[PDB]
């Protein structure tokens, strides 16, 4: 894309990042068992294999703590914004925001109290990933749940990182991800007793990192937390139906 587009995207990230709230704002977030939390949402965008434009965007809502799907919606979309590392949210957030608003008007009684986002929050090139960008615009508590480590602010998958993973033992075990300067950007979380590869959790909006990590653990029946896993499944199924794939 033109340099003017990146410059204005950077400025919009800065505008919105100033609205990120990196503390807990709801009583349910400050309770050990999340008393008062009833619905947790999950979001996904998945590209059609062999394509960088056509994709499926999905929103699911699950009951908590039962983790049963109570709402699901998937839509095929065309991601026409250019792809630039550090700016993925500009491709994906428009469609996820539209799904949340459709829910808010169609069935407000099913609105999630928090979203688990397949993507990063403040652990990001500019401290403002998809989870933070979606969180600020929806004004919903949002957690970034990433399956791989984004190597930003001096973070690296190095010998130290691998030894810290070795010392993770069970579901719920976690260690902090410290930016080169001293800002903790997220946590690596072992989400399942039988998997060694952690998830990388960071604040999106309106949650503390400690609470976000605990919520992600509470939502994990398998390695991928249930709201994220169900949104991924919904997108894959919708693509296969829409394109007639066996
Ligand atoms: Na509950
Ligand atoms: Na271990």
């Amino acid at each position: 894309p033109p340099e003017e587009t990146l410059s204005l995207w950077k400025r919009e990230q800065a505008r919105l990042k100033a609205h990120v709230v990196d503390r807990d704002t709801e009583a349910w977030q400050r309770d050990p068992a999340f008393s008062g939390l009833q619905r947790v949402g999950g979001v996904d965008v998945s590209f059609v294999a062999g394509d960088s434009v056509r994709a499926c965007a999905s929103l699911v809502v699950l009951s908590f703590p039962e983790l049963e799907v109570v709402y699901e919606e998937s839509r095929m979309v065309s991601l026409t914004a250019p792809y630039v590392s550090g700016f993925l949210a500009f491709r994906e957030v428009p469609f996820l925001l539209e799904l949340v608003q459709q829910l808010r008007e169609k069935e407000p009684g099913l609105m999630p109290q928090v979203l688990l986002v397949d993507g990063n929050g403040v652990l990001h090139h500019r401290g403002f990933g998809v989870a933070s960008h979606l969180g600020v615009l929806t004004d919903l508590p949002c957690v970034g749940v990433a399956k791989k480590l984004l190597q930003v602010d001096g973070l690296a998958n190095n010998a130290l990182h691998k030894e810290k993973i070795r010392l993770l033992q069970t579901r719920g075990d976690s260690f902090p991800l410290l930016g080169d300067s001293g800002t903790v950007l997220g946590m690596a979380l072992r989400s399942h007793d039988r998997s060694t590869r952690p998830l990388y959790i960071s604040v999106g909006h309106r949650m503390s990192l400690e609470a976000a990590v605990r919520l992600t653990s509470a939502c994990s029946r398998f390695r991928i937390p249930e709201p994220v896993r169900q949104a991924d499944i919904c997108s894959r199924e919708h693509i296969r139906k829409s394109l007639g794939l066996p």
